[PDB]
């Protein structure tokens, strides 16, 4: 039993991280096969295409620990930069490119000068940013999952905004959000509560032991979204209804009945007690996160 | 900027994770060198000296991955096994067996069948406890810190206790706390709040803008300390102060005026607001975590 925050093993992602040295700037990029895919601005409210037709090969620097590689050409797909190099990663794994929607959740190796810092567990908010954990340095860290044996990248850092969260793109070059790699005014936007993830935790509670906040009360999903609204929560739609069905299932408790409990959570607060282990209703689990961390799912 | 629970990178680790297989029991083995280290009650109020004189070579299966290993001796140092293959393992890293005092943190990479599940970071309580995220099947994850390039495997998992907290091993056999490998009753024992923990926190929350919890007061490690004990808080050492002194340094606050801001939170709470997005004190942060986090250090 028990319940963490759990990153996916960072051991096929650790093989493809690399350091990309351009002019003044050193920051990270992600080699696999024979292409290092670093953020654009390590050519730096300029014009990148200017900025890059402007480039030759030998002004990128490569280190892949003490390996220096050789770039043999470069294009920039949307802000991301991708440099053919004269080497394909060994390391390489069965990989994707994918783009997450919010409210899902992936695992951030935050990396500096090519080497691996840590792993944590994130997930893209509502408003498209990502509460990270970056400093300078860090640009090139990707966000990723792991599925059976393929890691899904979702994600490269390129900036932080005022709010001290953080903005990036999908590995396909294209910025989450409204955001820009443009040092100009950019506001994150108000944030809301992933309410389809507060009851997957809730599940995740019940299914530790932890009922203190069940009722016998139900509810409508109409009316809940009501209160959802108020607490300034995402709607619930029916489709997130059917996908806390497994975890509504192993514990006989009614999706519907489930939100009742959130309900009441929201209109009085928990009252000094806590569900696993906090004070507040905790948004970073998918159901997804609850079945494989209450179920054991591996990754060879 | 941002704080999150970082683990270390897993990625040395996995190349380490082999299944054990003896009987009906499968589990986690820790493959470095030619050495495959288990839990003990694989071979299962038992008498383990018997239960092993008992069996053979032959009767441990040890997958790593696709490939079977053959054990060529045992041993059983406290309560690990230690199987002696006939393969040294390629991918072994340099790599400590140490012991962690309770207050510090390490990185746990859950596994299943031998295949890393997910890593998180832990802290060994007072009660020499760990709040875990541990399944059937987990019994061999290994508990860890990264310095350099040097894996500090301070951690085997073997048990659950039945508030659902974790009890396990050094990879020297020896049970952390008063546990044993004994299905018989055995209770935690009271747990307190680690205040060295806490006070780092607080610094990484000042480091990352949060400032809310601040006041002008300050206090004599004396007093502080009366209230730390009704709080059941541990006892603020001066070895403590020493410590925190770095971040009391970068960020111009003196570890006792902490202490009356700690002080002042646990004699009215949060009133309503988080630090670094907790509605609680966190402790399972220390100083060094802090600055690791707080300044980027890496791992080759
Ligand atoms: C990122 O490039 C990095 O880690 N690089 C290190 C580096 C070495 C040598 C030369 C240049 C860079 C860096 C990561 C930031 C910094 C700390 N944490 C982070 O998330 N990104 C970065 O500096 C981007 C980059 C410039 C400005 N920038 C920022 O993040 C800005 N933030 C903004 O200006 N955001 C606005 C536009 C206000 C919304 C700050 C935080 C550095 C001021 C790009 C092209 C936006
Ligand atoms: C661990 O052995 C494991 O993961 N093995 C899988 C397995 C496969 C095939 C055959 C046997 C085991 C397992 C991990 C536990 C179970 C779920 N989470 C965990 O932490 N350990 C395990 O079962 C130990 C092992 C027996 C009993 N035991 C337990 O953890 C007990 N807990 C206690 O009995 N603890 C007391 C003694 C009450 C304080 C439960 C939770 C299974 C009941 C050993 C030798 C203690």
């Amino acid at each position: 039993s028990g319940f963490r925050k759990m990153a996916f093993p960072s051991g096929k992602v650790e093989g493809c991280m690399v350091q990309v040295t351009c002019g003044t700037t050193t920051l990270n990029g992600l080699w696999l096969d024979d292409v290092v895919y670093c953020p654009r601005h390590v050519i730096c409210n300029p014009n990148y295409e200017d900025l890059l037709i402007r480039k030759s090969n030998h002004n990128f620097l490569v280190q892949a620990g003490n390996v220096q590689l050789r770039v043999i050409g470069h294009s920039m797909q949307n802000c991301v930069l991708k440099l053919k190099v004269d080497t394909a990663n060994p390391k390489t794994p069965k990989y994707k490119f994918v783009r997450i929607q919010p409210g899902q959740t992936f695992s951030v190796l935050a990396c500096y000068n090519g080497s691996p810092s840590g792993v944590y567990q994130c997930a893209m908010r509502p408003n498209f940013t990502i509460k990270g954990s970056f400093l300078n340095g860090s640009c090139g860290s990707v966000g990723f999952n792991i599925d059976y044996d393929c890691v899904s990248f979702c994600y490269m850092h390129h900036m932080e905004l005022p709010t001290g969260v953080h903005a990036g793109t999908d590995l396909a070059g294209n910025f989450y959000g409204p955001f820009v790699d443009r040092q100009t005014a950019q506001a994150a936007g108000t944030d809301t509560t992933i309410t389809v993830n507060v009851l997957a935790w809730l599940y995740a509670a019940v299914i530790n032991g932890d009922r203190w906040f069940l009722n016998r009360f139900t509810t409508t999903l109409n009316d809940f979204n009501l209160v959802a609204m108020k607490y300034n929560y995402e709607p619930l739609t029916q489709d997130h209804v059917d996908i806390l069905g497994p975890l509504s299932a192993q514990t006989g408790i009614a999706v519907l009945d489930m939100c009742a409990s959130l309900k009441e959570l929201l209109q009085n607060g928990m009252n000094g007690r806590t569900i696993l282990g906090s004070a507040l209703l905790e948004d970073e689990f998918t159901p997804f996160d609850v079945v494989r961390q209450c179920s054991g799912v591996t990754f060879q």
